[PDB]
């Protein structure tokens, strides 16, 4: 009872008239002009009263306030200590979108508008990198979700299983396009030196937002369904998981939270296989989960490598950590999880 968060519908959007606004911004940020941002906030608590909007209002207004709200607290100000009346504005938009007072991923990529209208925090060419890794990623991932939350209820012997992994691996393929427009636009120095800084938290109604960042895209849900699921349960990971749920889109909180309560597809699959009769089509659907695996590695280990570039000595400025807080040891982390499952799988494939 979620459906809909379309966003070639929100992308379009402009709730709050701030179009020609987002054309400065970059300017505005370079120049440290901190009053202009103060202005626009405070005329935006007067100027729009958020219980009239849409619920696709509401997310790109969020979109955009929360851009902007980035942009203060990047040189250091609590934006809602700052400007009060914000408050009560982002408690009434939040009630209406159900998500965080603050934008995530979602807003920075897929809902953000393609071309003149594109939001920028930055001048930087090197920001196009995560902005267009983040859009790419997340409608292939969501595709992916949905692909593998149906091989729980078919047979490894079913060709329709072998098919619908096969969609899934191609829609991650997806995250493995993003991280690659990433690598070859962001520089590792500028990102730490001009980007990281709009990526900081910000404090809302006693509680701290996270910046919006690229582990908010929902790969951590085909890790879920797909390997993790209530397996490891004081791992660093699930805590990780445990803390992003309510930041994704609504639509998506079901799947998750069963998913955490629940054996993964490859636990369940691996007890279907060495207990039931073992054919040619059965190999074919065991060999098509190794296949997603295969993808989620083309993915993260590329993506450690240029967090490694990034947060070295050399180039890591004021950082030491992403958006979420955590070092490149966390990214190892879901590495060498998605490592020890593809040998998992080689290992029952053997014969
Ligand atoms: C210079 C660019 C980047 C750097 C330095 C970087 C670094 C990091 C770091 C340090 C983390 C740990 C979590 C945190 O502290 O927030 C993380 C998480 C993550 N980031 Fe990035 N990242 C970059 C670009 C991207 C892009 C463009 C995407 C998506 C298209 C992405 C996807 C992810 C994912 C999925 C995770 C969760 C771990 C996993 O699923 O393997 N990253 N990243
Ligand atoms: N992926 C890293 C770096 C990052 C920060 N903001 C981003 C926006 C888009 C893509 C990646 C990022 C993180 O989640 O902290």
């Amino acid at each position: 009872y979620f459906q809909g968060m379309i966003s070639n519908e929100i992308s379009k959007l402009d709730p709050l008239n701030l179009d020609a606004f987002f054309n400065q911004l970059p300017s505005l940020n370079q120049n440290l002009e901190v009053s202009l941002l103060i202005d626009k906030l405070r005329e935006i608590t007067k100027s729009y009263l958020p219980t009239t909007f849409s619920i696709n209002d509401a997310l790109a207004a969020t979109r955009d306030l929360g851009m902007i709200m980035s942009s203060v607290r990047k040189l250091g100000i609590q934006p809602v200590s700052a400007v009060s009346d914000l408050e009560v504005f982002l408690e009434t938009l939040s009630e209406i979108t159900n998500m965080v007072p603050r934008e995530t991923s979602y807003h920075y990529g897929p809902w953000n508008p393609i071309g003149e209208r594109e939001r920028r925090f930055t001048h930087f060419p090197d920001e196009r990198g995560l902005i267009e890794g983040v859009r790419i990623a997340i409608p292939g991932i969501e595709l992916a979700i949905r692909e593998i939350n149906q091989l729980s209820n078919l047979s490894l012997n079913d060709p329709a299983f072998e098919s619908l992994a096969k969609s899934a691996a191609l829609h991650v393929y997806q995250a493995v396009d993003g991280i690659g427009e990433t690598i070859k636009k962001t520089d590792p120095y500028v990102f730490s030196h001009e980007l990281r800084p709009f990526f900081d938290p910000i404090r809302i109604g006693g509680k701290s937002y996270i910046g919006a960042g690229g582990g908010q895209i929902p790969l951590f849900v085909v890790d879920v369904k797909l390997w993790l699921g209530n397996h490891s349960p004081n791992s660093e990971y699930v805590s990780f998981i445990k803390d992003s749920v309510f930041y994704l889109p609504p639509e998506l909180r079901p799947i998750c939270v069963d998913s955490l309560l629940e054996p993964s597809v490859i636990n369940q699959k691996f007890a279907e296989f060495g207990s039931v009769e073992i054919t040619d089509q059965v190999i074919k659907g065991m060999e098509s989960l190794l296949s997603v695996i295969q993808v989620l590695l083309k993915f993260r280990k590329p993506h450690f490598q240029l967090a490694q570039r990034t947060l070295s000595k050399e180039n890591r400025g004021n950082y030491t950590t992403g958006s979420a807080g955590y070092t490149n040891s966390f990214n190892h982390m879901v590495l060498e999880f998605t490592i020890e499952v593809e040998k998992q799988i080689r290992a029952v494939l053997a014969p």
